[PDB]
């Protein structure tokens, strides 16, 4: 009806008025503020040109197209108006994208060295995602991709056109750059949670008395075995979670070598009878071997963590693995299985890694580590003390960026994924498929990926304390006249 049509021109109208201004804000605060003003926001003004480009031509002319209900201007200005449309759409995915990759690399780089991390070449990369976007525009203009839709009261690129056009413009511009963010925020959030998990104050050698020769000899005598190279496991029980059955099978593959006879090994945890009878089984046949199922204190936890020269991870699914960094804490060598998180924290430096529910590969490590002689395992302890001192290092960031950063991306992806989904609807059979297409959802997932245009600015302010700080800084100083005498 009537009031449906002049519902999208307020859409339009908001759109418009909100992009100009908060979009010219977030250029004029970047270059205003010191603390905004570092080289890894070079994107956040790229991505805020990319905002600004449609409500200085194409919107415009699309709001006027509602009024006079139909295209009242040339088939240029359709065309121009289009292809500017493309140019900031796509532009601004890839400029989150970009964002995505710097902030993951931000706090790798903060891990690994005392200096702060240095985005230099950013404005080469900007460079090079205008060039990306400009050479997936381009070719529509030949195709024929870019008409007007009453429907829409728009000139933009027609999903019914060419069906190929579509699945590569989706499958390459909205899925490829989707999964490489998505990837980019799960990385980060595993790394500031393994930030908090760490306990410094806690996991600490200046708890252990003696020395670690000396600890050993008492914590092997105590379980009634002599000196050698101890081995431990802290976890449950089960077939395919933390993985104490590849342990089992593998000191099986060891028990017949000559070199089994220099190993000591101190299982721990609960779980599967049937696993806590094969381990019990193994701990009769060979002296070796030492199985305690019974609940162990956080203090006779880190008594052993001190104590042990290795601690085997064999899990199957290690999200965090927190057990590593406690190990590597109290400066026990870790070989554990190349699982996510698992191998975040583990370098080849401290650790040796293995590739998970391999027995025969868990034999050929622990073989490996057996082989390492007390003057090259004193620098592997010193590497994992280093390599967790460097975890609790960034416990006091403000990692308040990364949310407001990831909120950005969250609410693009909301407004772009029902264009995208209805894409590859149409892309099926594009003759069929449109008038099969509901009217109202097919105009509802445009104007939400128009609103989008705006939205940027409006959660700076919002979740971003510096911008909101220096957003008033502007407006005072923008509206406070001086005076004299
Ligand atoms: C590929 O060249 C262009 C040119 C102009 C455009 N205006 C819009 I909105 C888009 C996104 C189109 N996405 C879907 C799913 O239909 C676009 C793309």
């Amino acid at each position: 009806p009537s009031w449906l049509a002049s519902a999208l021109a307020c859409v339009l109208i908001f759109t418009i008025v909100v992009d100009i201004l908060g979009n010219l804000l977030v250029i004029l605060s970047v270059y205003r503020n010191k603390k905004l003003r570092n080289a890894g926001n070079i994107f956040v003004v790229s991505l805020a040109v990319a905002n600004l480009v449609v409500a200085i031509y194409p919107y415009p002319l699309v709001l006027m197209s509602i009024f006079n209900n139909g295209w009242n201007f040339g088939y240029l200005h359709c065309q121009v108006s289009a292809f500017l449309m493309g140019l900031s759409v796509i532009g601004s995915i890839w400029n989150i994208t970009g964002i995505a990759i710097d902030r993951y690399l931000y706090i790798c780089h903060s891990l690994k060295y005392d200096k702060l991390y240095s985005s230099k070449n950013s404005l080469c990369y900007v460079l090079l995602i205008w060039l990306l976007t400009l050479a997936a525009v381009l070719p529509n203009l030949r195709a024929g991709t870019l008409q007007y839709d009453p429907r829409i009261y728009s000139c933009t690129f027609a999903q019914s056109v060419s069906s190929a056009y579509t699945i590569a413009v989706v499958v390459f511009h909205f899925l490829v750059p989707m999964i490489i963010v998505i990837f980019c925020y799960l990385r980060i959030w595993i790394l500031v949670l393994q930030v908090r998990g760490i306990d410094c104050s806690f996991w600490n050698e200046s708890y252990l008395t003696g020395s670690r020769d000396e600890r050993k000899k008492s914590l092997l005598s105590k379980f009634g075995m002599d000196e050698g190279v101890t081995f431990m496991f802290i976890g449950r029980f089960d077939r395919g979670q933390k993985g104490v059955d590849v342990l089992l099978k593998a000191i099986e593959i060891l028990s017949s070598k000559k070199e089994f006879q220099e190993m000591r090994f101190i299982i721990i945890g609960k779980g599967d009878p049937e696993l806590e009878g094969w381990a019990r089984s193994l701990e009769e046949k060979h002296g070796n071997v030492k199985v305690i199922t019974e609940m162990l204190s956080r203090e006779f936890v880190r008594e052993l963590y001190g104590s042990v020269d290795f601690v085997i991870i064999p899990s199957y699914f290690e999200p965090f693995g927190l057990v590593a960094l406690e190990a590597m804490c109290l400066g026990a060598i870790p070989i554990a299985s190349a699982v996510g998180g698992l191998r975040d924290i583990i370098t080849n430096e401290t650790g040796i890694l293995v590739k998970a529910g391999d027995p025969g590969e868990l034999a050929n490590a622990i073989l490996k580590a057996l082989e390492l002689s007390r003057s090259d395992l004193s620098k592997f302890r010193e590497n994992c003390k280093k390599r967790a001192m460097s975890f609790s290092k960034l416990k006091p960031q403000d990692f308040r960026n990364f949310v407001t950063m990831f909120v950005v991306f969250v609410l693009f992806a909301i407004c772009f994924a029902p264009l995208n989904f209805i894409g590859l609807a149409v892309a099926s059979d594009p003759a069929s498929m449109v008038p099969r297409i509901p009217e109202w959802l097919f105009v509802a997932s445009y104007y939400m990926a128009y609103f989008n245009s705006c939205l940027n600015p409006i959660i700076y302010g919002l979740l971003d304390q510096n911008f909101r700080k220096e957003y008033r800084r502007i407006i005072v100083s923008l509206c406070t006249a001086r005076v004299f005498f």
